[PDB]
């Protein structure tokens, strides 16, 4: 039934933005998703036996320790590993404006499907190295929000060279971002500077495939490094941890999400949402 599923969320996202701002948003995320109730039944109740994998549904989900979608978000997108695998070393890198971050840098060579609201991609990358984007998505816009964060998930130095500020950006919550979500943010502000330093080459025309340059115009000769343009399975659970603030990570401990990563909501549900703690 797709009734539960949209109010869920519409449920879940909401709790997860109340219980973000808490002091405690774990305890305030169980109170709340025990007492809520979705057309009649208890929410607790819902996320045990409904499939839905979402960003808030499978926090509320990890609250409880309920297995959830191996997949991780980033930027609204869900990335899923077709290929690959890649190990974490904490390095230390200088951005544009010679400010340093401590990320999380993965090695090795991985294959993903980005999915998002508006947008889809193939991302073929290597330890700071991007290979390979094939971007299908809606519109323009829609597009270049999806090349954003592919850029900025690669880790890429030409990326974090083309840093043009001082990044100090904060959540809801009033506390820092990571450094990925840092960067994520800035190029989304306006990527001008990111798409020019990125680099252009030469493209092979093949159909389907038409390449895009940093104005976001399409051409068949020149487009931007490993970029190309397009039009148009399976479900790995996994268990997973979850602390105050409601960032969940697997076993290896990379974050699957947080409520940085959650959507707005439409606020249209089609099932009765009573919202109780
Ligand atoms: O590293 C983390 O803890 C999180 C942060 C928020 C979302 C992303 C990006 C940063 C990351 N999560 C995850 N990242 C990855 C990953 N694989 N290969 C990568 N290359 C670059 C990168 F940058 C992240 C990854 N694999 C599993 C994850 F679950």
């Amino acid at each position: 039934n797709d009734d539960i599923d949209q109010s869920l969320i519409i449920a879940a996202r909401n709790i997860v933005r109340r219980a973000s701002v808490s002091a405690d948003p774990l305890a305030s995320l169980l109170e709340m998703c025990h007492s809520t109730q979705i057309g009649g039944t208890r929410m607790v109740d819902i996320l045990r036996q409904n499939p839905t994998e979402e960003q808030a549904v499978d926090i509320c989900k990890a609250a409880m320790g309920l297995r959830i979608s191996s997949s991780f978000s980033f930027g609204g997108f869900t990335f899923k590993r077709t290929s690959g695998s890649s190990i974490k070393r904490e390095e230390e890198v200088l951005t544009g404006n010679l400010q340093t971050l401590k990320i999380r840098v993965h090695e090795g060579y991985e294959e993903f499907t980005m999915v998002g609201k508006r947008a889809t991609a193939i991302l073929r990358k290597a330890t700071r190295r991007l290979v390979q984007l094939i971007v299908s998505g809606r519109d323009e816009q829609s597009i270049a929000e999806a090349i954003i964060v592919a850029m900025v998930f690669s880790q890429e130095d030409c990326m974090i060279k083309a840093v043009r500020g001082d990044l100090n950006f904060v959540n809801r919550a009033n506390q820092r971002l990571n450094p990925m979500h840092q960067l994520l943010r800035h190029f989304q502000k306006d990527a001008k500077v990111l798409f020019q330093n990125w680099g252009i080459e030469h493209i092979d025309n093949v159909m389907g495939m038409v390449g895009v340059l940093p104005d976001m115009t399409p051409s068949t000769e020149m487009s931007m490094r490993g970029i190309r343009v397009s039009k148009m399975s399976s479900t790995e659970r996994v268990v997973v941890s979850i602390d105050r603030f409601l960032r969940v990570r697997d076993q290896r401990g990379n974050v699957l999400l947080s409520p940085e990563e959650v959507s707005e909501t439409h606020g249209t549900e089609r099932l009765t949402i009573t919202y109780s703690s």
